[PDB]
RNA sequence: UUUGGAGAGUUUGAUCCUGGCUCAGGACGAACGCUGGCGGCGUGCUUAACACAUGCAAGUCGAACGGAAAGGCCC
């Protein structure tokens, strides 16, 4: 089960000595809803071929989201492409607050609570690149502590330890219910 | 040690950037246009600090005095 979405459809054109040659380009985002993200950019002369190319490229290119239970770990300032997209977690149930392309990519990621803002070049392609880079910039507390050579309690806050323990207990309960 | 950030259209044969405009949101001591049933609770000259017909919005003491004009009683 994968989540599919389309963000923008553009009628690109090419010129020859005879006249105008039209073409179609599409960008799609694929995700499993658990924290696995794939982006695809596909070009054709017709929408079905375009979306097929986009889906294939997205299937080729994947990326994993290290989310804590339901939300993001820490605020991230994703500076890439030409747009500035700033992501940070929030209180559970607040919702994934983001623009169009960011909305699509985060919903395909499966996150449920995020605060986002795009600060320039509202173009969908650049926004998607900036969000992907923002997720790449994300760091996870366990291997952050491993890199720093200091144990978890001496690195990460007790509140996020409590949240992680609650998330682990909920995941264990869900696994038990699914097995039974 | 806890609470809360959305964008989209629009320059080009085509796109990327910058950059400008516009729209989706809430609010008013508001008004005009159609329509219109009641009840409760608020609000009411933002301009002309312009002139204002009439009547109201500042009175109380005989246990302060002299008195009795108008009411009472008694000859
Ligand atoms: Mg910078
Ligand atoms: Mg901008
Ligand atoms: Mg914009
Ligand atoms: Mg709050
Ligand atoms: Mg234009
Ligand atoms: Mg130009
Ligand atoms: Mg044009
Ligand atoms: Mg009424
Ligand atoms: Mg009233
Ligand atoms: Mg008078
Ligand atoms: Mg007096």
């Amino acid at each position: 089960n994968y989540i599919e979405r389309v963000v923008s459809i553009n009628r690109v054109s090419k010129v020859v000595k005879g006249g105008r040659r039209f073409s179609f380009t599409a960008l799609v985002i694929v995700g499993d809803g658990k924290g696995m993200v794939g982006v695809g950019y596909g070009k054709a002369k017709e929408v079905p071929a375009a979306i097929a190319k986009g889906v294939e490229e997205a299937r080729k290119n994947f990326f994993r989201v290290p989310l804590i239970g339901s939300t993001i770990t820490h605020p991230v300032q994703g500076e890439a492409a030409a747009g500035v997209v700033m992501l940070r977690p929030a209180s559970p149930g607040t919702g994934v607050i983001a623009g169009g392309a960011a909305r699509a990519v985060l919903e395909c990621a499966g996150v449920h609570d995020i605060l986002a803002k795009s600060l320039g070049s509202d173009n969908a392609i650049n926004v998607v690149h900036a969000t992907v880079a923002a997720l790449k910039l994300l760091q996870r507390p366990e291997e952050v502590a491993a890199r720093r050579g200091l144990p978890i309690e001496d690195v990460a806050p007790a509140g996020m330890l409590k949240a992680r323990r609650e998330s682990e207990a909920l995941a264990a309960a869900a696994a038990r219910e699914g097995s039974a």
